[PDB]
């Protein structure tokens, strides 16, 4: 008996396309989403060359429209020059994502004052979203308030974190976060299997007490997104390792079986990867789309997942219980049984849709 | 300039069908929910008789199939008769509503352990929602811990009711709320004005303080739903006043209005009237659905407005700014400037489309 569940969104994840295709690309990328049970996703602007003005927006939208074969909406980045530049194509991103630690020189922003022109400058009732780890969390908070909007906290992975931003819902601050299944799932006990360069990954890996931390504050966390970050063996385990780990075709399968274990439940998975994401960042509901799945499925993650180019995980040897059957995208068989059966340029940019553009007072 | 609103939802409402249809039927009440920029509504189950067993819940399915202009979901109410007997139906409904205070007596519960009773065999993905005043609130929340689930508390009017739930909330409990805007409009200064028979309701209204907490702590609100509880102007002024006001028609309008005056943003109100209720409840997505608003236009309620049968309204002579001019449901004009446009029986029950459904483990 399978059990049906709506198109799961993932809001953070790189496809890496412009510029870094042998990592993934998006008909890869969207691929692995399928796989993964998502139908829609949101794709970061860190790609070469980064989405941060009007040109490079749109070159990512065509190719996205031509390669992806889930629905999609790609994020502005902020930088040092474009404060005040993106007020005429910023309802056509998801949001805009601001790079606050390690990061790019083109996505480096080199003051507090920068993180507060953007939030002055960015339309009021569009999503920002921020890479902040540690104290950076409290800083942007401040900037936050101090212009008196909202912001959303990517992978949060550590105690501090969780606890700062607990005590800011406490206050009544618009506020919310997201949290990755590597920080739920792994730890620094894992460090010397995966070894240091596999490892690497920003936020870094929490101890076996921040991993408690977040399951025991499930209630603070508003989204799972999976931060899919792919690389190449080759480049992690080489002379520089790049952070990140790829995520989509494995988050699902983690979740359930954290659900089958009773560690939390069913509408608490579908709150954080459907309703939350759903509603924090505006994304408009996709008609006769559904995902089917089996929860007694008991497998071992192999080396390797079947369709990201990164071709390694993290999470190899680990013994899951679930798995993806079918998936249903717009009323087409998109995925079934590790086939992938829509085209790439089947999927469509949601913010394009009526009622995917974000209300605003006239 | 127009503004395009999703189509909002009504998660309390009152249609009297079958049994009282000189107050309300369904098909004046959902012209009301069209007027108001409602496209979907869930009835609460006191009617007469009382939607409290499976026969009971196949003709109030029937009625509103035929009656209800927009789509609708319908609660079951729970009795000193029926815990452990609606296993069958209750995926069928929107949820089940407990009567916590006063009530009809075949509504009325004896004993909290009667409460405990419905939390227990209740099926435990599925809603419970619960009339709950002052210290009944703190009662079935911990009805709800010993039980280990969720509860939404209807109708929150005193800051002792909202701090409570502040409170819980603070502590990770999975408790939700809704308020309703006879709560934030009005409160003891009014009854002068309305006098003692129209100014019945339950929960009463509250002070200015209540009212103000309310709005300080609009952090804690999950939802706006209007309580709609309809009775003719000469019940309400006669010998023995029944409890509650119309709503329906007025509720976009007042929000509007504070909107307006930048006491809560539109995505605030968008929130608590259209993405929450559709994840606390798991109601599916319309399609081809939206309203259309003026932002701009200054009106005086009146002393009834056109569609409910109550025929008054505890509003007139309010000035309020925003007005609904166009409401499209599945594709169809359903209400613009005045007019309702589909007729009885153009809506449907949302439990009954595949989307729909709750999900939950086999
Ligand atoms: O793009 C990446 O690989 C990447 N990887 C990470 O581990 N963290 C980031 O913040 C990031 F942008
Ligand atoms: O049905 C009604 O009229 C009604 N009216 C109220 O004012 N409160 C209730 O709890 C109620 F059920
Ligand atoms: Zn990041
Ligand atoms: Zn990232
Ligand atoms: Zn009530
Ligand atoms: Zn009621």
């Amino acid at each position: 008996k399978l059990v049906r569940l709506p198109g799961l969104i993932d809001v953070h994840v790189h496809l890496r396309e412009p510029g870094g295709t042998h990592k993934e690309d998006f008909a890869s990328g969207t691929a692995a989403a399928l796989a993964g049970g998502i139908t829609m996703v949101c794709a970061m602007p860190n790609t070469r060359p980064p989405i941060i003005d009007a040109p490079a927006l749109a070159l990512a939208q065509k190719l996205a429209e031509a390669g992806a074969r889930c629905d999609f909406a790609l994020f502005l980045g902020a930088s040092s020059e474009n404060a005040g530049t993106l007020g005429t194509v910023a309802g056509s991103a998801a949001g805009l994502k601001l790079y606050l630690n390690e990061t790019f020189s083109e996505l480096r922003l080199d003051s507090v004052v920068q993180w507060m022109e953007h939030f002055e400058t960015w339309p009021s009732h569009l999503p920002i979203v921020a890479h902040a780890e540690q104290q950076t969390v409290a800083a942007v908070l401040m900037v936050a308030q101090l212009t008196q909007r909202s912001v959303h906290i990517c992978h949060v992975a550590q105690k501090e974190e969780i606890l700062l931003i607990k005590a800011a819902k406490a206050r009544g601050l618009p506020v919310t976060c997201e949290v990755a299944p590597h920080h739920l799932f792994l730890s620094h006990d894992d460090l010397e299997r995966l070894g240091p360069g596999k490892g690497e990954v920003r936020p870094e890996l929490g101890s076996r007490q921040d991993v408690e931390a977040l399951w025991e504050n499930m209630a603070v966390i508003d989204c799972f997104a999976s931060d899919h970050a792919p690389h190449t063996l080759e480049e992690k385990c080489g002379s520089r390792p790049p952070p990140g780990f790829p995520g989509l075709e494995t988050m699902l399968p983690l979740l359930l079986t954290a659900v089958s274990e009773g560690r939390l439940s069913l509408d608490d998975l579908l709150q954080r990867l459907h309703h939350n994401p759903r509603r924090i960042f505006h994304l408009p509901p996709q008609e006769d789309t559904y995902v089917e799945v089996d929860l007694e499925h008991e497998w071992t993650i192999p080396s390797h997942m079947p369709f990201s180019k990164a071709h390694w995980t993290p999470f190899e040897g680990q013994k899951v219980k679930g798995t993806v059957r079918r998936v249903v995208l717009r009323g087409e068989v998109a995925y079934i049984d590790g086939q992938v059966l829509v085209p790439p340029g089947y999927g469509q940019d949601v913010r394009k849709w009526p009622q995917g553009a974000v209300p605003q007072l006239p």
